[PDB]
């Protein structure tokens, strides 16, 4: 310490020991002067809080820490943004898919299906986790009608789907049926449902997280999911209620009546339905057996053969609607040290990192009592939104709403980096960078404020 | 340490190493007397704690940190606010939009349409996240009364609405038309819907954010949107779904009967509502187009040309009801040295300052059950609110309540600044003060309180 | 200090005092070439990060620590993970249950009833506190169908069952019955409903935790809970409201008609029902005794012998959807000296542990409105799930809704370890990985994010 | 720090200054081999993590911190559990109460009331803020039909009810009744309400901390609460609403008419209600008082004499579930030196403490909507519960559902007791022990985890 103290600038007198440097964006003369065409996430400050000298003149002063002590500070920091949920940035606006496109009577007698990869995106906005599922099942829509239907594709075919339920509740091990004639609509993590000959990629979308299906050994490039993927999962058939109702006209110890009552002439049983209002076909694969050519992954996850099937190659997993808490880098490349291995230079993009910090979302969650309030309004037939248009299906229908729904909240993050070595000569003029993983400047950061504390290390 | 430490004070005997004083408001003698004109956001104190003297007599006193030494103090403070959301300080109760003002059938036979830009003012409280769109839809609105109207102009032609919906949903590739005849009511974002003529200004207000329209390269002072900005993304029409109703009087695996049932003498399609019950204009461009000349940001940033739309200069984002986590600057000019480039001096809008920090406020997110409640009472007609002034009008409507409202909520801060160099004669009395960005007192301040330790650090 | 401070690298030139090195997972160059067969919970970085060497060449160098000091660093980590609620790997996706599987009129003309323990198996899948349990009866039905009814076994006689109400809260202590007739259906605490000759074992699962049910004394490998266990506190039996209702046919200080009106020929009382609508037995033990055979955990730990009862050897207590706060360990085997006690290997499953920390995972709790809804809809009959499918039987019914569901919540975890020693010579790539408490690596780990700082700590 | 750092173990070789030593349960070797008969608030750990050993055989070789030097360590923990609300433990599953036992009329034709005191005991389990004032009323019904009914005593003078209501809004300063001729409703602070000859007791009890009724000065043990304490203030009469309605047979600016509208031959005013449907009596004092002999603890604290009242030596505060901030101490009686005057020992229940800090439960609120939901179906008859066995009572009715809710809850708490000195021989074997404010195991501990960090303090 003794001699080696000594902070100084410009006349204004000798400082002792730490004291404080201000690394601030809202500063009103150096917005109009110096960072006019840059944003929050990289921008210029003066760091000269003195009254009387112009911009461009403080950036000639400087911060003198003394030169016979190598020193330090300590960088707080408050960072604040407000991405939304999904955006083209994130890469949560955009999902490969691949469905039917063409459906016509080939040449001969036999039929061709052609089917074809298409991106479909979203627009951008802040989002449920399930209203986003629902973003998506429209977004898949929305082509069937550009193209799919005026080209002999009936709803009643439409390849990929993202529900939400198990859709094998009310099967019976026997009659190889749903009995209840109705996949029971609860819901339980988002899923797949593929059809034949198509299947989605999420490749290039963090959204495979929002919906929670994680890939079991993620440092492999590529995230393709098709039919002949889903095995053994097909979702079964719901058993025909009406055909079983219509039909059937043609120890002793209490425990004696109940074991009579339980207990050529065949019954309805077997037939399981094949359509519903309005005829939308269910695809069964056989006139006979009770398994639609409908799968979904949830279905193959959890009931078909573990070694094998996706539960293998693939991870069932929370949601998590901000799609992956991804990390951001500050940079104080004109004021501080280049750490340890770090290249000095001058491309934005490369600069030296003080700091890493997660960027600043978090996913809160709230009660759903919209879970079933909609059960008892479409029993009660009215309008259709652009999410059911095809109300009578039990397929295609509008995955059931999740009790307990996230939302992506931003939230000011008050962070506190180390103590980190400085150059004893600090500009008049500093340069914050705020980077995130892919190195390159975040839109989404409406404030960076940093505080500096030099204090003295060591001695030269 | 050794002989560098003694902290004394008149008689009352040697303390030595670090102790505490006490910047406090609160305190009953120094009130009366000193800062009765002041407020919570600059006001003196008497940091001497002794009962038996004057609060003036006290002021001669001083506490003396040993001379043979640099002393350091710890700074922890307890700030408290209670600000709310829109108000006329942070400006976010005024924002200037161009609106129509006039309606005359010119001298010839042409007509005359003269708009001005208006400056409109919420009445101050905290309010919601979707309330205050509603405020300023109503501002509109009340504008519209005291000029517009008596002056030719009709609600049909009301130049600026807030609403939140994505105008397009229903939207069908081939009809151009937004088939279910009502544009699907969901919320999505804050957005500005516009009319020929017209837009919004928020140069001055930062309820720009609360919306969540933020610019895309910030430091530019002005934010000024207009209609012919707003390109590519004009609300399509509604289908006439009478006239349509109205109308209609003059492979081989199941998939048979499927395609032939989804398959001069036209039909009622081509006819796009016009008006609504009590015949409202929807003023469509053409008797021919199937778009109304009504433009929304949301669809123009989302579906017209991104390298050309508005989708290139601004950016869409979160809300976030308090307008922007703003900081404040402490500054304890009588009782600590003066930070580096810091000029000392008596301004109290230039005092130095110690610590920063951000200004209280969060905002806490609730889920919304009201959400459909309402689509249930109004399709069950009953009085008005001056909110949906245009019940039937798919436009003019309400804009549609967003599950998951945010509310700005003023909380304690117990913040805490590093540890900072101070005089070594600290007065009887200090002066405290918190400032804003901008450097002024903030009326909004409940309490503040501050902790001070100091301790040796260096030897002179 | 003095000498002993010196960071260096190659040629980059001499960095001192404390710095800091990354260990960092999402970095571009490093997963193509190195951790691509690996996962979040255990991979290898590059801890150069210079922009100039290939990840294979930069696995050369080195970060030399001074030599002549003894250096140590700060390991601050980010941990965040988004493992459900139940599931295969922590245990929460099985348990074993015993059950009635033959009901047959042995060969005499006394009856045969065969027991066997089965192992039950839910659907993988993050869930409610309340329908976990749920999909534990189920899985028992599901059973009762593969093989139960198909061999003599009436749901009359399901033994077991997961409810969670006081079965005898409308007890009376003289007509030795629950008078309403109905079991009040308040929720308080899961429970367990066995019947004679079955019961349940949780030698290995969690899911008693997520039941509330804990062994009195845990390190006793082994968690079995039977009938003859279960003893004092069976069901009593319900009151026969109709036999009862349908019969009745053949001081004096206004205290006086108080005292006459509140006061052979005997009443329909003594009935207490025997079975339910579709004639489902309550399996009585005498036609006499007032208690049904099935008997609860809940009843027995609260209201029998509480020196011999089940309140001795085990414990209530509250649920914890989670299932039970475990913890994981880092280890950073190339980069830190290993502790006190720990073998060098390199055998991943017992690398040195440097800091221990809880996985991620806590439980937040929201209020149920849904408690009540349901009961005011299956009073108005309609379909059911597979859920309630017994309705009509005041046991077999469906466990109340608690009021406040608790839901298991993944949250990002920016903990901190202490000050570790660290070798001087650090390698060019380093290895990460977190373990759990049985030492494997944990598949659901989205992210591990670690910073370093060393800093010099003594001499050599 | 030079030659007395040194932290040394069998052959394993130097390690220098500090590390980390691990105190943990989960660990398994231990658990089969030592904790057996032990519980997670009470355990063995070896300290030593060195695979090749026996637990035995560990529990012999030390950690042997350098002998020149006193060293200290930084203890940090994890603590976890998951106690009830109520429970016989914590005692909040017990309350003594006076109640009326037997009623009849003596021997000559003067009557006799007996009272008793009698201990009852609620049914084990983590309740509600209200639900648990239920319980409580139950169980004191509850006797009332195993005694009281049994003997002359009519449910028209059971002696204690715990409501919620302020017993006396409606009333008017003139009529001396409450008007509306009911008591209205509303919840507002837990209360006790006593009849003559009767009280409760909660001596033993934290139960009293739930209602929210404080002793104005605690350090006396003994807490009761009697009728003739309760003076001034009992429930005043419910204004006969029928007599009332069946009866009534036989300056000059705009406020002319309102002067003359608002103003033998007597009225049914008078007349205060006797008995509610189903003639239950209100016990008047007098046949023409209008005050009830009911007393309420609200009232007579709220409105009968503050100095002389149970304002004076009771005092009315939040109600808080949890029934009591409780601190558990942490023992490492085999790790660390014992602290001031600590006596060393082996008694578990007075070993030396290390560590203090608040059991691991708080106290989440939720919005309660069920509020009035139930005021909409009792008006509309149908069953009761085993809590609103006097639905028409107004008195004995069912304490109104406050708004607001509270529920304990446990969670995880990650806390950091100081840095402590240690001795420098730490035994292969060390034993955690966690214990209460009264000194003994805690049953409801999940999970403790120890991290100590040892570093050179000074020198011998
Ligand atoms: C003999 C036919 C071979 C076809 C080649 C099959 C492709 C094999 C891929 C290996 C992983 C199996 N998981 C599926 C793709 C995962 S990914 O998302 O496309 O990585
Ligand atoms: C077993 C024969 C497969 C050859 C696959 C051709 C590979 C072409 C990949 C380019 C993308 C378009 N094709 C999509 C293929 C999807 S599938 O997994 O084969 O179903
Ligand atoms: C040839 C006609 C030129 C008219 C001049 C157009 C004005 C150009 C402004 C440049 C930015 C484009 N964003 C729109 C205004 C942004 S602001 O809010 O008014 O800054
Ligand atoms: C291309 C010709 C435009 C000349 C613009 C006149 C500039 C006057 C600005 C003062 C404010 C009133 N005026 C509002 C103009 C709004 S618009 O962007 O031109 O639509
Ligand atoms: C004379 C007949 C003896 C049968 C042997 C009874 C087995 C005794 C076990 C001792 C503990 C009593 N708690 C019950 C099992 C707990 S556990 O979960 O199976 O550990
Ligand atoms: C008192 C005689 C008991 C002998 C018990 C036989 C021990 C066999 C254990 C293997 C598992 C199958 N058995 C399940 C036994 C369950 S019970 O606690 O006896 O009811
Ligand atoms: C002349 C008759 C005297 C009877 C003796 C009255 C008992 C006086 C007790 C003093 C405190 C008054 N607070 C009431 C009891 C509080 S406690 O809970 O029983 O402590
Ligand atoms: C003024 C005469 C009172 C004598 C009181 C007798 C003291 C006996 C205490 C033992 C408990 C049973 N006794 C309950 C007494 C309750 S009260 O406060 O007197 O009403």
């Amino acid at each position: 310490t003794g001699g080696r103290n000594s902070i100084r600038y410009s006349e204004l007198a000798p400082l002792f020991d730490t004291t404080r440097v201000y690394l601030v964006d809202n500063k009103s003369t150096d917005v109009a002067s110096l960072n006019y065409q840059n944003d929050h996430s990289n921008f210029l400050t003066t760091v000269i809080q003195n009254n009387d000298y112009s911009p461009g003149e403080a950036s000639t002063q400087t911060i003198n820490l003394d030169d016979r002590s190598h020193w330090g500070g300590d960088l707080k920091t408050i960072l604040h943004t407000n991405m939304p949920n999904v955006n083209e940035f994130m890469f949560t606006n955009k999902f490969k898919a691949r469905v039917m496109v063409s459906r016509s009577l080939t040449k001969d007698k036999q039929v061709e299906l052609k089917y074809e990869w298409v991106e479909f995106t979203l627009p951008e906005g802040n989002y449920s986790e399930t209203m986003t599922i629902d973003l998506m099942n429209n977004a898949i829509v929305e082509h069937y009608l550009k193209v799919g239907r005026q080209n002999g594709v009936l709803e009643s075919d439409i390849g990929v789907k993202f529900d939400t339920r198990n859709f094998r509740l009310g099967f019976d091990p026997v009659t190889g049926l749903v009995m209840p004639g109705v996949y029971t609509n609860e819901a339980f993590h988002p899923d797949i449902i593929l059809l034949p000959g198509c299947g989605v990629d999420f490749t290039h979308s963090r959204l495979s997280n929002l919906l929670g299906i994680r890939k079991r050994q993620p440092f492999q490039e590529g995230f393709r999911i098709t039919y002949d993927d889903l095995e053994g999962g097909n979702i079964p058939a719901l058993l025909d209620v009406d055909a079983y109702q219509a039909s059937l006209k043609d120890f002793a110890t209490r425990a004696e009546e109940k074991r009579a009552e339980a207990e050529p002439q065949k019954k309805p049983v077997i037939k399981p339905l094949t359509e519903d209002s309005k005829k939308r076909s269910y695809n069964l694969i056989s006139n006979d057996s009770t398994f639609t050519q409908y799968r979904s992954w949830y279905l193959a996850y959890n009931y078909g053969d573990p070694q094998t099937g996706i539960r293998s190659w693939t991870l069932l997993c929370t949601p998590d609607v901000t799609c992956g808490s991804e990390q951001v880098y500050w940079s104080l490349p004109d004021m501080m040290q280049d750490p340890v291995t770090f290249r000095s230079t001058s491309q934005i993009s490369n600069f030296p990192v003080v700091g890493a910090e997660l960027l600043p979302v978090h996913s809160k969650s709230f009660y759903n009592d919209q879970a079933v309030y909609s059960q008892l309004i479409r029993q009660f037939t009215s309008l259709t939104h652009v999410f059911n248009r095809f109300p009578e299906n039990q397929i295609l229908a509008r995955p059931p709403a999740p009790t307990i729904t996230t939302v992506s909240e931003n939230v000011p993050a008050l962070t506190d980096h180390g103590t980190l070595p400085l150059r004893n000569s600090i500009g008049g003029v500093q340069r914050v960078t705020i980077t995130d993983a892919r190195r390159r400047t975040c839109p989404y950061v409406y404030k960076a404020l940093g505080i500096v504390s030099p204090r003295v290390l060591s001695s030269r």
